[PDB]
């Protein structure tokens, strides 16, 4: 047990054999839930003090509840004993979702104030996949109408563009996006043993042919369709994600590309004991940009079953933001990025997206 | 004595047979009552002054009118001489109780623009109890047609849940909040000869299954009836204000449960001389969650007639919050947590929830 | 002989009326009260309030501190003839003021109501009715006349209508001393018109000589509350200190029997004699508590009596500490002890009883 | 050149027969013109920028524009090359003095939607001076019909009055805006051959009559028709401001208050080397009040061609302001009081307010 | 390689030859384009975040997009490899440029409700060449209808005038601002064949004979038609932007007056190596006024082939601003001026305005 973590890298990945999760996950779902009022999980209503508390910034709260959500989705399948706890938590997280406090930035920044007619796949994607999620967990059909109707926008979508898949922004195209929207498809054919998953292998192969640096392991920042452009940088917390959640869809695809990725981003350090990840080529420096390389490159390697380097990079990012439980609940001081207990959790309990998929009745 | 105590425990025990309040609760009394326009019993009004200066958040302000109406009640027990004061403030508490500051985050976060047409027990449970304190206090009607509405509010949904009792927010059920519910329809019955409170037996039977650890005789957080979950803490404050409630209907269930709730949370320290309490298991820390573990077991040992319990409980909490009694009215420079002048008011008045329900007529 | 931190003597102030001059120091806050443009509160009859803004007065007291100035100007008038004129121009300025939505609006606020004179409201219309007859009294203009007479017949037809005599602040609120005002504006509308709506004053001596005074200590309690018939179980200095002064304009025995009891119940001689503190409450040894206004209320009842040593002692200890300067001939304090202080200073330095205020010479 | 000064008296004098600015003058025109969005006289928009820069009050800003205005004025007079320059100038004055930033005031304050109507002499007065002073410099028509317009408004509401003039805040009646009024009818009348200036004599006895005081040579700080009442304390600033002015209608009226003004106010200190004004009487204070009556007694000076006091009181104001001139632009660290770069720039230029109505016609 | 320098200014001239930029103009391109949300360039939304967290005053926004705009362009002509991305950016930038945000100044001023009806040639001059200089690169026909409509508003201003050119703030004549129209004018007819630019040369005439001082080869102030008023100081910043455009419309012009300007306003220091710009005559202090007159030279000596004031100039500028790149991207820890990147940008890339007119159609 290194100096300043809370559970050791074998704890984490027994959690699914044990179905039990570790004490400090335990304290995490603690902070999510237990506090009345300004827990993240402590009402459907439009109510974001824990996020206020945490000085979310207005646009990645969308982001925090999906991480949140995601990572609910595994306890479920870990331990049978809070599977209901996990269900109602993602009730929670679809019914926040929804606020307009978290979607509103579509309409402020001028683009329509409909959130999923089109081209908001950086939210309409997450919230799919949460319906999804929500449904494989607990069997309610409560969002069952909603999820259609997003399911058929986002099919649609995809069918019409020239391009393999959807935008965000207008004009942007993000591949770690799309890959959700992607994934949550293949969940809504796992429910409804439909095939809208069928549009992956265009997918796949068009994100291959542009947007991916193959010899590097590593996916272009972003692609814009109307100008042909390809912005010139790789993108590691992008390429990371991406590969996590494709690996769900094609693992093949993942394990071809994962050892080029820690190839070209990957810094291990202080004796092999650590390990850093750079966000693009060309620079020294560990977690620029979005500041979200290293944390996104845990959730990576959880999901590829890479336990040496997710010991590596736990190893980084935990001792520094010195956690510490108290009354039974996780608190870290010192959160060295956005979306930091998010993600750290996220990664923790991560059965694979492949296992989400394919998560057992009940 | 002990060190910033300002009264014994036997003589906040005695005020009944004295007819006396102890002269630290008189000074309170003046805190409530005394200086224009910012004490919190000024007027009818709509104005929060009292609650301004003492920063207490917005979704607090509920519970601290609600908990100060119920040590004016006992108050009006104690001094025949006070209980036309004590009847005035109960109406000043009504009134502010049904102001939008009060209730309006049930509008804010999206829940509905009326408070007491569904759900919300949390508000409207205090609230029927409040309109029956006031008229058991003072005879007056003033209320009577807000009272029979709001009962029958009650009555109805608790007839047509499949699960005993009320929701707070859309599904989220709390033992705490019906417990007020509960007895807010004994009180009716006991100044109607009407018999709402048969509803009762249900309830009881109802938390003692799924919602109770029967030996620790801890109750756990809440219960979320779509998804069936329970959440898996037990919580000391909930407990504890659950079991002095309840002590009111039923007193052989909190006598039942009382000396195993001590085991469970409550720590004796300094040679039996000081008390505080876990709010939940697998923690050595005191007063985690909303902090209110201990004032709320000061309330219970109280209800309980547990004198030795009381004083080491008020040792613990009265004196580092530093009481002062300046021009004859109560001040405290260090407020140990949410709704504390509040609950140290009520627990050194409290007459018992029964003693309350068969208050003699005025 | 002047006292280490004192602008003037006590003689030098209950001297102004007899010399038909206010002090220097008198003339300074009347500076200060006038002088600067835009900035000074009897400045213009326009809704600003960047005065009582510079001074940190709460929206809630700004009422109080137009209408103790009033009082203070109407004495002005009655001390020098030859601000007589200018007395009356602030006093056209407080009437206005008194009526923006600024001054009255926590009426509508707290959800009493859009209109703050039709019903209750005393705390405010008791002031604002008298200040239309100090006005008038002053003046001889007739510029307020018909609302004058149409908030006079509210104020007499609501005390009519009452079970106990007079009348409500906030809905079953009942305060002695917003009473008072009350009254007094009665008595001032029939030095005025020659009437008899005065003729209610009796009843209401009689009624809060009741449950509202302890006799043996000469102190009213806190307040009265109608619906549960409540009366709040505490004696208040500063509530006793004004209800005292201005009944001693209506009925001087009511207050010549009280005011020595008052004074043994609450005041507390200190300093060898040179000084004097005010308890707020009974059962403590703390001055000043509760709102803070107590040294400054007996200040004016001080005043109203005749008492000069007193008054003398009060001053001693209310006004050094405050750090008094005349800059430009303008009169400032850097630490006003309390609320309301340069008003109450004010007020209390001219004041000439309000029963001489009656009496007022026409013009 | 005294240590802080830019130039020597002797030079701000000579400018008018030498036919050009000083340098100093020129920097001023510099700050005032040179910088895009932030310098006062940038654009003819509703912007003020400049004026949040220098925290100007939202009040004093109409007077601001107006001093600028009447410096430009004599610009014109001084320098033919920068004619053109001081009536764009001039053209954007009367544009920015019209936007409700400006104006607004008048209604925040519950006076009304509409500035210029009724009263408010203070704003309206400058206005109309302003239309005037800008066709005397620019020969241009653009502002005719709202000249004429707001002239007739002055003309009948001094005709329909009891007093003479016009009353700023309702109620409140100020000399020295009045004397703006008058003299924006004289230059009415020299551009249009009209005589709205008759009135002036019935204005001059007038504020002789009680609105000053005889023997100090000076005006008391304002007149309240409705009470009568003229407030008791004399103004410097009020003073200074009004003599200048009035000294361009009728020269021996300035001429003979304005030694017994100097007496009154003036303190000459440093040997003879500074002077600096008291604002009211019974102080030894400089300057209290609004801050502003070394200022205006600068421009009196200048007014009255006293030289040597001019340049005492210049000795006083200028060196602690810390004046410097950066990339041919003058700015100061600290100055003294508002309305301060505005006050000096007029003072340093003005050519008489006489001279001004005399200017010659436009090309 | 001179001390807290980037690149040689061979470097930098040499850069449409190698067709590559620089690798410090490619980390000004990843601060335009990398970071999600807070790029300026991230999307065409509404959103100024860049744009706040650098402070920059509203009214100078536009300015901002448009300079940004201008080195895009170049950027195209550079690097064809970097023409998609040049592009994007430049959809980006007329979208933005769009914004009530950036031409609002024009109706809070009280001047009008439309940005493009009449004046305000600051504003839409911009806007006009961003538009045609948009399809130069892009080939796009997305705002071409705007653009007409645009081009024949400034055209039938200019004709309507009895001044050549177009007032910005009514009755304000700027001869910078002109020529940002004029210059749009020659885009046009690049574009569509038309003979638009033929009112140039009446243009050049009138500010030739009336606006410029010959002998100091500087322009004035500004020039006011209503009251005839030319202002009497000459400005450097004023000369050295219209230069630098006029030179794209008639390099002869230019050429006559270039090293007049030079010796007016150009202060050479350090023994050759640096360079700093007076705004005004008359005085030593230099860059005073908008703090523009050296950042303008350095794009005029650009324009003008000048290498050794280019060189001067930067090594003035640059090096006290404290460059760094961190994560391949540039930030400057003190920028001495508004427009500060931006213009260190431009002249970095720019291929003079001839060569944007003579751009390859893609
Ligand atoms: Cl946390
Ligand atoms: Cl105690
Ligand atoms: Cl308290
Ligand atoms: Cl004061
Ligand atoms: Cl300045
Ligand atoms: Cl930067
Ligand atoms: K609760
Ligand atoms: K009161
Ligand atoms: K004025
Ligand atoms: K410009």
């Amino acid at each position: 047990l290194p100096p300043g973590r809370l559970a050791t890298t074998e704890d984490y990945f027994a959690q699914q054999a044990k179905q039990a999760v570790t004490p400090d996950v335990m304290a995490q779902l603690a902070y999510m839930n237990y506090i009345d009022f300004i827990s993240p999980f402590y009402s459907r209503g439009c109510s974001f003090e824990a996020w206020e508390l945490k000085h979310t910034p207005q646009r990645v709260i969308k982001y925090s509840i999906a991480f949140y959500a995601y990572g609910l989705a595994s306890v479920a399948l870990i331990d049978p004993k809070l599977r209901a706890l996990a269900g109602h938590d993602l009730d929670i997280a679809v019914s926040k979702m929804k606020c307009k406090r978290v979607w509103g930035d579509w309409e402020e920044d001028g683009f329509g104030t409909d959130p999923i007619e089109k081209e908001n796949i950086m939210y309409k994607g997450h919230l799919n996949l949460m319906y999804g999620l929500y449904q494989l967990v607990t069997g309610s059909r409560r969002y069952e109408a909603e999820h259609a109707h997003l399911t058929r926008i986002i099919h649609d979508e995809i069918a019409a563009n020239p391009f393999a898949g959807i935008v965000c922004e207008p004009d942007n195209y993000f591949v770690q996006c799309n890959s959700v929207a992607y994934l949550s498809l293949w969940v809504y054919d796992r429910l409804h043993g439909t095939d809208y998953r069928a549009a992956t292998r265009a997918w796949l192969d068009f994100i291959q042919k542009d947007l991916i640096d193959p010899e590097r392991g590593a996916f272009y920042l972003s692609y814009h369709p109307e100008s042909g452009a390809v912005k010139p940088w790789i993108s590691a917390y992008t390429t990371a994600w991406t590969l996590a959640m494709v690996h769900g869809m094609d693992p093949a695809f993942s394990e071809r590309y994962y050892p080029r990725f820690k190839q070209t981003f990957v810094e291990v350090y202080d004796e092999g004991r650590k390990a850093r990840v750079r966000e693009t080529a060309g620079t020294d420096d560990a977690d620029g940009g979005v500041g979200l390389a290293s944390a996104f490159t845990l959730l990576l390697a959880r999901e590829m079953g890479d336990q040496q380097l997710f010991d590596q990079l736990l190893n980084h990012l935990e001792p520094p933001a010195k956690p510490s439980i108290v009354s039974a609940s996780l608190r870290y001081e010192h959160p060295g990025s956005l979306l930091f207990d998010e993600l750290l959790f996220l990664a923790k309990v991560h059965a694979g997206f492949g296992a989400l998929l394919r998560m057992p009745p009940p």
